[PDB]
């Protein structure tokens, strides 16, 4: 039992968080070597926020218009540039806490840890997934703009998300570390809707394996399905397609539990068609889709 | 949007984790100033684990029998002692990463972050609550013994839990940092059952306040109750009775919403006696009991 969302230890990222201020507009930045990365929205006044022309706004700024603080210590800005929606401020000191790192762009269904920060100060850490509609269902308050998402492999931090905004529905939108949005969003304070979301099938199946590993098996059956027939039903219920690569990735969980991937698909099909009849799985009344196969193996070994 | 389990940033604790080995028995320790704290179980060989005589096992050990490692760097042990179920190994180097810290003993219902560690290496962080039966529904594998639980207030780390063992039901038991077990458990490899658990009433009330803050308030009724009357009913539904301290910690939420604590108790009483009539609260048909009043204020404000 005890299977739960588990984040990566955040220390390597905490050592990189700073505050960036332009006028009275302020947010979080990420300090790696001698460069601070942050949302370019920081350059906007409250009027500019509504409909910014970023190239015009930026040409009207010099290095001295940017105040960067690492805790209480001011870092002097000696260059600036913009890459898509990300501002890069070159500073005159290298961050000694810089971890080994990469910038990566993730795919829908992939999970990451978020270090929520306020005015350059880390506040909390939790796991999220990239939704099929390219939103994230985060927990973020005012002042969180510029908080990052990441995975850690060995000692290497792969940064995948920089937080920009909350949409009217309460879900979140942001960019990769090259400043390209996930999804059809723009860095402007105007109401924006997302596309209709879908459920991440491969993750639901991973979580059903986690449930079996933890002794919860009521949902298993003896029905069988082909991959095609499973996918027909999945599509009907606004579930993402399950690919042969997904089947392959679920191989280790299948081996560990002795439940064939397609038999687990048959179980899921019946849950979609029948519902849960007031029962829970791993304490949940809903089918959970924010654990990847990797997440499950990592936590269960 | 919504509420989720959120951990504190783990960096301050990561910098204190070490590995402690005695013979082939190995687990995690906590390095603060020039002392490493770890479960005294480390001094057991396999043959000692069932019925250890700790005083006898310890008299036969010298400083030179303890291998304490920060990564692959050995820290030389210069003293050893036992305090309850914790071993304290004085080392010749003060940890430069020691945060401001306190040792605290928590009550049932209180939440904390767990930094799960293996062989002195942090692996993941998640939030947990102490159950009324003094177990935690954690996520731990073999090699996790000595992982710690903590809260961070300002820049001070309050350590509250040191993990020792997994019980037959898959829940977890451990000590405070003074080595006193939470609950009726002992540090021996014997099957030990937890007492029957109950629902954490103060946290359910915090959850209801969270729902009201978010405009979901169908369950507010025209009635009130005394604390005594409420407690007597609570017990009939396997809910914890409230203490005076519980009433007090609900004060900020009560003030924020203008809903008196006892009026909320009356609302909860109606839910216990009547059920939910097919309705949900914060999207769920189940009442959440692992968010404290502090957790609610942290996530809302
Ligand atoms: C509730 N919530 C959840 N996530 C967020 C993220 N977020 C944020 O923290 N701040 C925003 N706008 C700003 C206002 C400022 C006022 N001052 C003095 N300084 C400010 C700095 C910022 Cl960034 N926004 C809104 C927002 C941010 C963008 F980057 C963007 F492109 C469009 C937007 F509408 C925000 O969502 N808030
Ligand atoms: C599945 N699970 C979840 N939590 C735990 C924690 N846990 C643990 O990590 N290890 C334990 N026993 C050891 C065996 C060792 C073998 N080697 C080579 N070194 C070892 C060191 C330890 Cl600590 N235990 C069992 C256990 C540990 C105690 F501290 C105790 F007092 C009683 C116990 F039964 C364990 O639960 N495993």
């Amino acid at each position: 039992s005890g299977f739960r969302k588990m984040a990566f230890p955040s220390g390597k990222v905490e050592g990189c968080m700073v505050q960036v201020t332009c006028g009275t507009t302020t947010l979080n930045g990420l300090w790696l070597d001698d460069v601070v990365y942050c949302p370019r929205h920081v350059i906007c006044t409250s009027e500019d926020m509504l409909n910014p022309n970023y190239e015009d706004l930026l040409i009207r700024k010099s290095n001295h218009n940017f105040l960067v603080q690492a805790g209480n210590v001011q870092l002097r800005v000696i260059g600036h540039s913009m890459q898509n929606c990300v501002l890069k401020l070159k500073v005159d000191t290298a961050n000694p806490k810089t971890p080994k790192y990469k910038f990566v762009r993730i795919q829908p269904g992939q999970t990451f840890s978020v270090l929520a920060c306020y005015n350059g100060s880390p506040s909390g850490v939790y796991q999220c997934a990239m939704r099929p509609n390219f939103t994230i269902k985060g927990s973020f308050l005012n002042g969180s703009c510029g908080s990052v998402g990441f995975n850690i492999d060995y000692d290497c931090v792969s940064f995948c998300y920089m937080h920009h905004m909350e949409l009217p529905t309460g879900v979140h939108a942001g960019t990769d570390l090259e400043g390209n949005f996930y999804g059809p969003f723009v860095d402007r304070q105007t109401a924006q809707a997302a596309g209709t979301d879908t459920t991440i099938t491969v993750n639901v199946l991973a979580w059903l394996y986690a449930a079996v590993i933890n002794g919860d098996r009521w949902f298993l059956n003896r029905f069988t399905t082909t991959l095609n027939d499973f996918n027909l039903v999945a599509m009907k219920y606004n579930y993402e397609p399950l690919t042969q690569d997904h089947v392959d990735i679920l191989g280790p969980l299948s081996a560990q539990t002795g439940i064939a991937v397609l038999d687990m698909c048959a179980s899921l099909k019946e849950l979609l068609q029948n519902g849960m009849n007031g029962r829970t799985i791993l304490g949940s009344a809903l089918l959970e889709d924010e654990f990847t196969p990797f997440d499950v193996v990592r936590q269960c070994s």
